């Protein structure tokens, strides 16, 4: 995960 941000933001549009 070279960027632990971008499943966060699909998480939270979830
Ligand atoms: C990075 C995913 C953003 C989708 C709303």
């Amino acid at each position: 995960r070279a960027g632990p941000l971008q499943w966060l933001a699909e998480k939270y549009q979830g």
